[PDB]
């Protein structure tokens, strides 16, 4: 996609190269701004062919309240493989916060559910967020959440929500997050009658991996073809009960994938 | 300052009317990056006289860990008044997460002090962060955090800070922000030993409320004048033994001051 492509060559062309917690090395800027409409297209990148079945069982597991790689096993999707425990547990991480933050207090809180309310209660609201940088289980979680806080907006009748992506691995993450939390903002606006507006994301550290330099060229060559369209074939009863199957993505045609080893 | 009329201008011609919680009415736009590089000049607004006292002793109270009005009265800063108890308490805003924020299991974490400590042990972290938007205890303040969430980030041994400010009052309140975070970054800078990086400034609603259009159109007929340039006198033994005296804004000269009624 044209703005994801604009961001590869600006870390390309400003970068500073800098150590990581990984060992691996990388190429980094602080603080970057991307906006996609979400009338002209599902912004899924073209330039490599996306593996939607695992964007889109990762997103059903985030709404679970899910933090065991159970699920996702069952349903073949592997990227989390590297950072559960034994057991298959990854510690509090983006389900538990977003479904049941633990209080002080011992209460929990479903802040989708909370949204849910404000979101048809009180629009104009400009508290509608949903944060998993849970200062008080970091220290459980297997990795801090990477894409941690998102903001809705309603305006004009058009559902928008900026996330804040702390660290960004732009490579193999990025293409990712972005149609991930499209998909939410399509979610949420069916429930909530609503059109879709825009999907800001905003990014801290955002970088490419030293060893992902081969892969950055040979993508940043091919053009990018059309966006596809995203088809939602039913309205489930809740935000919690959509499917796999019900979601279709209409004109997919990506350049071929690109394999690129993760860093852990 | 140039990034800060462009953005008021942008507001004017791009902004939305929204309803809002203090039923005032605003001009709206979502999500907005503007980016301040520390070298060049503290980037206080020049196109109005900005209270420097007002600003310095909020970040003093911030870092101190207190919720209380008190101590700003002490120091004839009225700003919180509006909102605080019949006690002066906000309850716990700002300064308590920043802190003490407390935990599931009842202990009290200072992200203050982790900040420093990582600044001083793992500079390359992409986790240095302060969150001030703790979901268990949002019931309790009396206004939600409206600078949430934000970042430091170290390359080329200069410190950068982002901030996440959900919601922007565009007139009054980001010209104290703006100030407010630099300030923060000269001081964690000066405690770290680092040169001063970028101040990237990011919003949720920015807005500009309808009774602040004629001060609008005001500030924007007046030209910037130079930035000013920030002393800082002694270095303290801590981030908490700064003191008002401590600092030294140099060559401020700004065109007078605009008065606008807050909205509550
Ligand atoms: N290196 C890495 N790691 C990880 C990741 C990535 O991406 N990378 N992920 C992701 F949560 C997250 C994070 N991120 C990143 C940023 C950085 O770089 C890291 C962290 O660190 P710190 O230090 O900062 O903390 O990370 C981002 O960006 N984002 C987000 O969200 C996770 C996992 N996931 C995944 C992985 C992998 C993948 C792949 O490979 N894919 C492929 C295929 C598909 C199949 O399955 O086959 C392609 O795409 O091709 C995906 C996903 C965690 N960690
Ligand atoms: N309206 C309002 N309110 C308030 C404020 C402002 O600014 N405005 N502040 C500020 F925390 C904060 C917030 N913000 C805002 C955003 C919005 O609009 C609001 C909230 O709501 P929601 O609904 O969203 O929740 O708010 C921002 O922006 N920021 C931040 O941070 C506070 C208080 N502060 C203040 C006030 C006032 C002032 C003034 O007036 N100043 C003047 C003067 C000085 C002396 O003192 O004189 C000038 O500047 O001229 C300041 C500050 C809270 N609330």
């Amino acid at each position: 996609m044209k703005q994801y492509l604009e961001l590869m060559q600006k870390v390309l062309d400003e970068g500073t190269q800098k150590n990581d917690r990984t060992g691996t090395g990388t190429l980094s800027i602080f603080g970057h701004q991307m906006r996609f409409n979400l009338q002209d297209g599902f912004p899924l990148v073209t330039t490599k062919r996306c593996h939607l079945r695992s964007i889109i069982h990762e997103l059903l597991w985030f709404l679970q309240g899910d933090t065991n790689i159970a699920y996702l096993h069952e349903n073949n999707v592997t990227i989390w493989d590297e950072w559960a425990d034994e057991n298959g547990d990854l510690g509090p991480v983006y389900g538990k916060q977003w479904r049941a933050w633990p209080t002080p207090d011992g209460r929990h809180i479903d802040q989708i559910t909370t949204v849910l309310n404000q979101l048809k209660n009180d629009p104009d609201s400009r508290r509608i967020i949903v944060s998993a940088w849970n200062v008080g289980e970091l220290d459980k979680m297997a990795l801090a959440p990477c894409h941690a806080f998102f903001q809705f907006y309603v305006a004009d009748g058009k559902l928008s929500c900026q996330l804040y992506q702390r660290s960004c691995d732009v490579f193999l993450g990025l293409p990712f997050n972005i149609a991930s939390y499209a998909l939410l903002v399509h979610m949420m606006a069916q429930q909530c009658d609503l059109e879709v507006g825009d999907f800001v994301w905003t990014g801290g550290d955002t970088h490419l991996y030293s060893n992902h330099m081969d892969q950055t060229h040979l993508q940043l060559s091919r053009e990018p073809r059309p966006l596809p369209k995203l088809i939602i074939k039913r309205k489930p009863e809740s935000i919690f009960d959509y499917r796999f199957e019900d979601f279709e993505i209409e004109g997919y045609d990506p350049h071929p994938g690109i394999k690129a080893p993760v860093a852990i």
